[PDB]
């Protein structure tokens, strides 16, 4: 008997509808730029599969980052490229602003408009409880957008999103990971990083879609609220699946294999053991109590289930109670 099979609640269909460009993104025609029109300044850091650079765009003066690719399958390059085109001009995704390869080493490289980013270890110790749920306010804008354009980004986490905090805006980047959602298809596992990882990747349940990143969003919650990062602090992948029964329960974890007939990997069955559900104010102390709110925990709640399908849509989580005083302001 094999796993039970699943499908979106919400933007299911939406790639079937569209043209098959839109999709089919391995016979995408890419149109190669010269890197020559950029002079790397300064290197921002050195990426999981990038080496990112500061530069100036010489034709015009104006700041651009500069993501030179490591070599990975072509067909992966043309798939965030695709992605990236697609969602441009869309709330809160980063703007791609060029595609070239350097004159001699022939390596391709992205050109995405510059943000004034302030690194989370910095600025996520600063943030009030507005702030928080401001900034929430809009990853949901962008992955509200990313899912209704058929795409999950399959690798939400605090080193993934950019926030000029001066100027109080917010960019979601680095879409490599980034998929395609189709109803039936079974993806790979192993995205997203581990303190991320939804169950569903730690279980190798393949048919995932768009709730994958509500619980990275979940994960990152969480951290911010609490204080507390990771707030899933496994030390492997099987290990990080046990740090969460440890809070969400062993309960509702077999429930949730059962329920789409997993095949449980033989190592779980003697490190999961037998936990209860905790409650959120067992997270609760003196020094996160002013970010932490009865609003908070029901929306936290409510993004961190095993059952992918019983966690929020993004819309949904933007109607929350949680961010009433958010919307009340933007307008
Ligand atoms: N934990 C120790 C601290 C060092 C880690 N770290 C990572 C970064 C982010 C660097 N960065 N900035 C980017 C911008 Br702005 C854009 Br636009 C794009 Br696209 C990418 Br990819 C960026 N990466 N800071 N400290
Ligand atoms: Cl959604």
């Amino acid at each position: 008997s094999g796993p039970v099979p699943s499908r979106a609640r919400v933007y299911t269909d939406v790639n079937t509808h569209r043209p098959r460009e839109y999709w089919d993104y391995e016979s995408h025609v890419v149109e190669w730029g010269n890197q020559d029109d950029y002079q790397l300044v300064r290197k921002l850091g050195r990426g999981k599969y990038s080496e990112v650079f500061e530069a100036i765009n010489i034709t015009n003066n104006e700041k651009v980052v500069v993501k030179i690719l490591k070599p990975v399958k072509k067909k992966k390059i043309k798939r965030e490229i695709k992605i990236l085109e697609n969602l441009r001009g869309g709330p809160n995704i980063i703007t791609l602003a060029d595609i070239v390869k350097d004159p001699v080493s022939r390596t391709p490289a992205l050109v995405f408009e510059h943000v004034n980013n302030t690194d989370f270890k910095q600025l996520y110790q600063t943030l009030t409880d507005y702030d928080i749920r401001f900034y929430m306010y809009e990853i949901l804008k962008a992955l509200d957008y990313c899912h209704s354009m058929g795409i999950m980004h399959r690798d939400v986490k605090p080193h993934n999103v950019m926030i000029d905090h001066e100027h109080r805006k917010l960019r979601l980047i680095d879409w490599g990971l980034a998929e395609f959602y189709h109803p039936g298809q079974e993806y790979n596992v192993r995205v997203a990083s581990r303190y991320f990882k939804g169950p569903e990747l730690l279980v190798d349940y393949q048919m995932y879609d768009y709730s994958l990143d509500m619980w990275s969003l979940g994960c990152m919650l969480a951290s911010m609220i609490f204080r507390k990062e990771p707030f899933f602090h496994g030390h492997d992948n099987y290990d990080q699946l046990v740090r969460i029964a440890k809070v969400l329960g062993t309960e509702d974890l077999y429930d949730y294999i059962d329920k789409y007939n997993i095949e449980l990997d033989p190592r779980f069955n003697d490190i999961l053991g037998r936990h209860s559900r905790k409650r959120w104010e067992r997270f609760v102390h003196s020094e996160n109590q002013h970010l932490v709110s009865p609003e908070a925990l029901d929306f936290l709640d409510k993004l961190l289930r095993y059952d992918h399908q019983s966690r929020l849509t993004a819309r949904e989580a933007m109607e929350h109670p949680y961010f009433y005083t958010v919307v009340k302001d933007q307008a």
